[PDB]
Parts: C-alpha cells; sequence; structure tokens
C-alpha cells in the first residue's frame, strides 16, 4: 500500500491538515494511500487556505474549505442570507467580510493563466473572487485585487517553493508536476 509520497505528505504537513485532507478525500471517493499526488495537492491547498485566512485581521475571513460538505454549505447559506451575495453554484474556499465576497483559492503547477481561466469558466457568477498561486512564485487575482498585503502573499509563495524543493529532493516532484 504505502509509498514514499504518502510518507512525505505525512512528514511535511501539519497533522490536522493531513487529517482534514484525508477526510475530504474519503468523502469524495478518493484514497490517500493510492492517490498520493492528489493527497499532497489537497494538503497544500488546505495549508494555503489557512495561511491566507491568517493574513488579514481577526474577523477578516470566514473559512469554508476544510469543513465537511453539509456544514460548509450551511455557513455559505448563512453568509448569503445575512449579506445578500448570491449563492455560488460551487463551494468556494473563503469569505471576505471586509470586501464582502467569496474567495476561490487555487494552487497550480502550470501557468496561472490556464488555471485561472478554468476557474473563471466554472464559476458562472463572476461575483466570487479568484486568486491563484503557482508552485513557482507567480500569482493572479481577479481585477488584480490581490486582497491581502504583500508580506502575507510572499509567505505563501515561499512555503510553496519550499514544498516543491522538498519534493524534488526526494525525486517526487516530476510525478507531482506531471499529474495536474
Ligand atoms: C477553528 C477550528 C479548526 C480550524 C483550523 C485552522 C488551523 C490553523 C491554526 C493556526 C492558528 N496555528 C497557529 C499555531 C499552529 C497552528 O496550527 N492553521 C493555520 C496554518 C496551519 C494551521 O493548522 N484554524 C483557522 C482559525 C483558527 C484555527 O485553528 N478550522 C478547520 C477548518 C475550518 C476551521 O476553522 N475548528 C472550528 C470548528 C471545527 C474546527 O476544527
Ligand atoms: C477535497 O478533495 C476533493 C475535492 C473534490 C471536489 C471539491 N474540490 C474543491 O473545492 C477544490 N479542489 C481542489 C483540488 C483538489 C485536488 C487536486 C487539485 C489539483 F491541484 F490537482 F488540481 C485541486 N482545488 C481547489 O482550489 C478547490 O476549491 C474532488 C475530489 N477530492
Ligand atoms: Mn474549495
Ligand atoms: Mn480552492
Amino acid at each position: 500500500r504505502g509509498s514514499h509520497m504518502e510518507d512525505f505528505v505525512r512528514q511535511c504537513f501539519n497533522p490536522m491538515i493531513v487529517e482534514l485532507a484525508e477526510k475530504a478525500m474519503k468523502e469524495y471517493g478518493e484514497d490517500p494511500k493510492i492517490e498520493t499526488n492528489k493527497f499532497a495537492a489537497i494538503c497544500t491547498h488546505l495549508e494555503v487556505c489557512f495561511m491566507y485566512s491568517d493574513g488579514g485581521s481577526k474577523h477578516r475571513f470566514e473559512i469554508i474549505e476544510g469543513r465537511d460538505r453539509i456544514m460548509a454549505w450551511t455557513v455559505v447559506n448563512s453568509i448569503c442570507n445575512t449579506t445578500g451575495v448570491e449563492k455560488p453554484k460551487f463551494l468556494p474556499d473563503l469569505y471576505d467580510y471586509k470586501e464582502n465576497r467569496f474567495i476561490e483559492i487555487g494552487v497550480t503547477r502550470r501557468e496561472v493563466h490556464i488555471y485561472y481561466l478554468e476557474k473563471a469558466n466554472k464559476i458562472k457568477s463572476e461575483k466570487t473572487h479568484i486568486h491563484i498561486f503557482s508552485f513557482t512564485g507567480e500569482e493572479m487575482a481577479t481585477k488584480a485585487d490581490y486582497t491581502l498585503d504583500e508580506e502575507s502573499r510572499a509567505r505563501i509563495k515561499t512555503r510553496l517553493f519550499t514544498i516543491r524543493q522538498e519534493m524534488a529532493s526526494r525525486s517526487l516532484w516530476d510525478s507531482f508536476r506531471q499529474s495536474e
């Protein structure tokens, strides 16, 4: 069963983040033992979402990603019913209470252009904000409004490149890149 990538995920990411990624994957019919690359991807996505939510003020953000499906939909419903934003057709990652909008965080191994295009093609209601980070240090946000200040985003990018380096050191990076 076991594989180097799984052990690396378990040693590289926080135990709560690993448990959350595992729960989400099982809930969505995936297997972290076997789909180890997706395992790493959802751990990374979770960490990015958490760091981003940490980048604002105390009450700045409401974290949607990481919750189970029913509760996540419950909280976006409460947010829509108290603010007036439209219901996103698909579950986002965050809600900005200062900018009053949902945020879709993406982490990509390819050019941010392609991935942002996909995310803007699925999200029909253009109300929800979109913010892509890449594993090379590029980033791309909707209307060039990158929400957080420079230092928080740079912290995210540094960590992303650290993960990429740790993967390449174990010869795990080529497989990870040629999997998205
Ligand atoms: C969570 O586990 C899952 C989830 C689903 C559907 C729900 N998903 C999201 O909400 C979502 N998912 C990703 C993502 C997940 C795995 C891999 C990758 C990629 F990096 F390889 F592209 C991206 N990224 C986001 O930004 C994002 O919002 C289905 C199966 N498993
Ligand atoms: Mn999400
Ligand atoms: Mn996302």
